[PDB]
């Protein structure tokens, strides 16, 4: 579709986004899931209706919407309509839900290492697109553990992955910092950890900023999750150890680009 247009289901042609007047009159709310998200319907289409919960985040809502508008692609959920006055956004609904439900969802004829590895190639394709997005290099900042990282992606009925939550996408080039609290653990990139030791208490203004290599650090965790434990999973992990080792490089500049990881994933896929 051209910019400003959507299409879903058996629609043969692209329709212009819905405006305040259509969301106000043509959308029947169904049941509450999940921004307060509602499963809804617009004529024959199940759609997601997110309403701004607290007016104090009117800018975290708008800049997520602007991010959603510019980044419409095969990697991002389909924007159907929005209304700035109501603080409301309409998107295409996906019954299979988050990437978190993957294991529950996969119990099928697509429960193979081939499909899970291609699922992993799809995840890296989103990261690669985000790093070369129309709005510049964007970082998926709200990925501090595995459940939260997967919660931001949806599984479509064709078993593809799309990014859904775009409310924490800062711009690199200009460095970035994911929040203003101290981050801990190993799921985050080590450059996201406080670098100055216990004798200097953490202080956000002294925390050095970083770039999009923090996304690369987290690829193996998501890819290993998608591979799961089916016949061939450990075979794929064997062939992915060294590329995942490069992703876990302590020095960010030594980590490969998302494009590199995808190329390696594709050579490993075809080889097996």
């Amino acid at each position: 579709c051209p910019p400003g247009y959507f299409r879903m289901g058996r629609m043969r042609q692209c329709s212009r986004w819905l405006s305040c007047e259509e969301l106000r009159t043509e959308v029947r709310q169904l049941k509450r899931v999940g921004k307060r998200v509602f499963l809804s319907e617009w004529k024959e289409h199940k759609v997601a209706l997110s309403r701004l919960t607290r007016l104090e985040m009117k800018e975290d809502f708008l800049h997520g919407l602007q991010m959603l508008k510019s980044l419409q692609s095969e990697h991002v959920v389909t924007l159907v309509g929005y209304c700035e006055e109501d603080g409301t956004i309409l998107t295409e609904y996906h019954p299979l839900g988050s990437l978190s439900n993957l294991e529950e969802t996969l119990q099928q004829d697509v429960n193979t290492w081939q499909h899970r590895l291609q699922l992993a190639m799809e995840y890296v394709s989103i990261i690669n697109y985000l790093h070369h997005s129309p709005l510049g290099t964007r970082v998926m900042c709200d990925s501090n553990d595995l459940p939260k990282t997967l919660s931001q992606y949806l599984l479509t009925s064709n078993f593809s992955i799309v990014a859904n939550d775009l409310d924490a996408l800062p711009l690199v080039d200009v460095l970035i910092k994911c929040g203003h609290r101290e981050l801990h653990g190993d799921f985050v990139a080590p450059e996201q950890l406080w670098p100055y030791g216990e004798d200097t208490p953490f202080q956000d203004d002294l925390m050095p900023s970083y770039n999009e290599k923090v996304d690369i650090w987290k690829i193996p965790d998501v890819s290993s999750f998608l591979l799961g434990h089916v016949e061939g999973s450990d075979m794929v992990r064997f062939h992915l150890f060294d590329i995942h080792k490069a992703c876990k490089s302590q020095i960010p500049a030594e980590r490969p680009t998302a494009q590199n990881v995808l190329d390696a994933y594709q050579r490993v896929f075809h080889s097996l």
